[PDB]
């Protein structure tokens, strides 16, 4: 996988006084392009980007059964409000709700949870820590550029779990769709342990290609978080990939 | 299936010089609304709205292997340019691509597609006329509230074909996605036989509800297509559904 390096990007992060990585993968043409190789490469603890592979472990061991099954709110109030109540896949997808998400861990256990991740050639394959946080501060780390191979697999149904696990997965990253484009993705935010890091990684369904991407950059408070999308999108606006 | 009537929808067809029905159905509640009780049960050609049961009896008997399977364009030039090139499922359905679905059709045979709409309870299950045709000029006919009910099915994966086939096609129904709803749906234009009518029928996902929605209204000339969603959405808005 070559990447190519493209620094007009870099205006997008400038403009809006930021520092982070894009990256594109052109699917048909199997070409890859950033503003940073380095910081393409670089491994950061992938928080709730995680949600991803937690998401198909959970579903291919029959922890949770479908989408539609609930999991109810065990009665914590927590900081993020739509937290504190009943979910199902797709909501706690939507709302990141971490609780529902470490749950899912537990049960998993940490021997499958280690197993699935070398399947799934993720990160750096490390669990090491709590077993329900190991992907908040522990020793796991993935690139934005290992972030596309492992989505990659997934878009071609290619991961070492059931088909139907991935098209559920893959159903609960919906994120936009409209008649020129349909995005399924997953952000997330690396507070726990330095740098802060915001996240966003999913791909881009055109009629006759699909684009896949990731994206990392500094996140010192909550109050920038908008700007992982919007930098994005304003990337992939500037490379004609949207209108 | 019980329907409410509230016949202060038809203020939006009025304004905009129509005539139809638009049909609800609170999936938590099992409650139906509709403008008008008799033309929500009036049963009609299902015209494009049959890609849906078509797609999922092609899926099912492998007659389409999957949603990336590349069906030729036969070269013959046809009056809606997007027909005139190479397609998949999704973008079949998305530009309602008449000539795939046809050799679907022809592919599927009298016998097994017979079989498949007495399986679905589709309508007055009757495939009479051309094979290739017959959900465009034959004897197929069904209600708004017929489109429900085999809808209700599809959401549920109750209907008689694998699993699979059923999450690939309401995949390829895809129509909208954003923070506040996903559609899945499906438009026709019944043309050949008068009177000549358009169709939206489809769902609305919340994060706790869904509601399903079936609509047609008199359709004279195409210059009125957009009206059918446009509608539809109004009825939605005007019940809260969607902002
Ligand atoms: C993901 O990285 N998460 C969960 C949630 N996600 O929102 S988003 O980034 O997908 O929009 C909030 C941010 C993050 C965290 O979970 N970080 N915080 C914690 O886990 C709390 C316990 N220490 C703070
Ligand atoms: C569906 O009902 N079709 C196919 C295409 N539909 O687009 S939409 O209604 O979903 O937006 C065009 C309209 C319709 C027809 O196929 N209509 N007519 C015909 O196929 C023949 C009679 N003139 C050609
Ligand atoms: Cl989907
Ligand atoms: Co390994
Ligand atoms: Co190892
Ligand atoms: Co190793
Ligand atoms: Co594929
Ligand atoms: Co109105
Ligand atoms: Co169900």
């Amino acid at each position: 996988k070559e990447w190519q390096e493209n620094k007009s990007w870099n205006a997008h992060f400038t403009e809006h006084k930021s520092q982070g990585v894009v990256v594109l993968w052109n699917e048909n043409k199997q070409q890859g392009f950033t503003n940073n190789l380095k910081r393409a490469n670089q491994a950061f603890l992938p928080a709730s980007t995680f949600k991803i592979p937690n998401s198909l472990i959970a579903l291919d061991l029959g922890v949770v059964k479908d989408e539609h099954q609930v999991f109810k709110w065990d009665g914590q109030t927590r900081d993020i409000a739509t937290w504190n109540r009943d979910h199902n896949l797709i909501t706690a997808m939507k709302y990141s709700v971490v609780p529902v998400y470490q749950e899912f861990a537990r049960q998993i256990g940490e021997a499958r949870m280690s197993k699935m991740l070398h399947a799934f050639d993720y990160g750096n394959e490390d669990i090491s820590g709590n077993v329900d946080s190991f992907w908040l501060d522990g020793g796991i780390r993935i690139s934005a550029t290992e972030q596309i191979s492992f989505l990659r697999k997934l878009y071609h149904n290619k991961l070492h779990v059931s088909e139907r696990s991935q098209r559920i997965v893959k159903q609960a990253m919906l994120t936009e769709a409209n008649g020129d484009y349909i995005i399924r993705a997953k952000t997330g935010y690396s507070t726990r342990i330095e740098p802060k890091i915001g996240w966003w990684v999913g791909w881009v369904e055109l009629d006759d290609n699909v684009w896949f991407f990731a994206m990392n950059m500094d996140m010192p408070t909550s109050d920038g978080l908008g700007l992982r999308q919007a930098i994005t999108k304003e990337v992939l606006k500037q490379e004609k990939i949207i209108p």
